[PDB]
């Protein structure tokens, strides 16, 4: 065989900020190849691409709207540095709705960033990726698929459908495409979170601590490395989704 990093060309959706840099940074950093995948972040990708090519890695940039046609972003991808065998759905919309007041634009943004492109692209990697070449796709969730509750309606249905999709894809595309996925806790402040937000938030964790960001590429990785693993989830999460302790006990 030939499973070796060199050989397993990594894209990593809403690469170039965040959670999804760092994943790009620890893969780039151990041999993967790596496409950064962008959109309102071109500068940022393109800044990461190339510190990782000047310290002898291997990397791109490429762009699109995974809202509209991402039938081509495979193939941007690949054309750059081989055929896409690892496939991080990293990218994500996180906006506030609920019961009582929906607007499904917002709904249908947050199944399309969250399930149909993820989805779609499996579906690309895998007729793309040569037959006697196995692949991986990691899902990126959200710890609250593991602990339902009402807030963020469309968004926890759109995250919870990625992690439904990741037992039936793994059926699918199994033997030879694995589909696993992490489920991040609070990782980094979500924009609506001051710092001191965040900080009581992490306090009130089970462990107390929030997932360090190099745990994210080690799980890829992890996953990568362990060939029996598929239809799985790692909730790099502190416990979150644990939590137990409600008003009526
Ligand atoms: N941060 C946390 O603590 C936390 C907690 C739970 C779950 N998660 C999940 O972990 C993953 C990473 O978290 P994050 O906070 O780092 O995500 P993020 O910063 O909110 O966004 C990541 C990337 O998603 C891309 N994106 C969104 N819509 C796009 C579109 N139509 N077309 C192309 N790209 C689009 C963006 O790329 P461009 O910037 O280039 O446009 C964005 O940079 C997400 O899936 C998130 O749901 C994170």
């Amino acid at each position: 065989e030939a499973r070796m990093v060199a050989n397993c060309p990594v894209l990593v959706t809403g690469g170039a900020r965040r959670i999804g840099k760092a994943i790009v940074e620890d893969l780039a950093s151990h041999g993967f190849p790596v496409a950064i995948h962008c959109n309102r972040s071109l500068d940022e990708g393109e800044a990461i691409a190339n510190r990782i090519n000047d310290s002898g890695g291997n990397a791109c940039v490429v762009q699109a709207d995974l809202e509209g046609d991402v039938r081509g972003l495979v193939k941007q991808a690949s054309d750059r540095i081989g055929p896409i065998r690892l496939l991080v759905n990293n990218a994500s919309l996180f906006q506030e709705d609920k019961v009582g007041a929906l607007d499904m634009a917002l709904w249908d943004r947050h199944f399309a960033v969250h399930l149909k492109t993820p989805v779609i692209l499996a579906e690309d990697m895998r007729k793309a990726l040569p037959e006697d070449q196995d692949g991986l796709v990691v899902n990126i969730i959200d710890q609250r698929v593991w602990k339902l509750n009402p807030q963020f309606f469309s968004y926890t249905l759109s995250k919870t459908a990625l992690w439904n999709a990741t037992r039936t894809l793994a059926q699918a595309l199994a033997p030879r495409i694995r589909v696993n996925a992490i489920a991040p806790g609070p990782t980094l402040p979500s924009e609506r979170q001051r710092p001191e937000d965040f900080e009581r938030q992490v306090s009130k964790l089970p462990l107390q601590r929030a997932p360090e960001l190099p745990e994210f590429g080690r799980t890829v990785r992890y996953f990568w490395e362990n060939r029996s693993i598929t239809g799985q989830m790692i909730a790099l999460d502190g416990g979150q989704h644990l939590a137990w302790e409600t008003p009526d006990i």
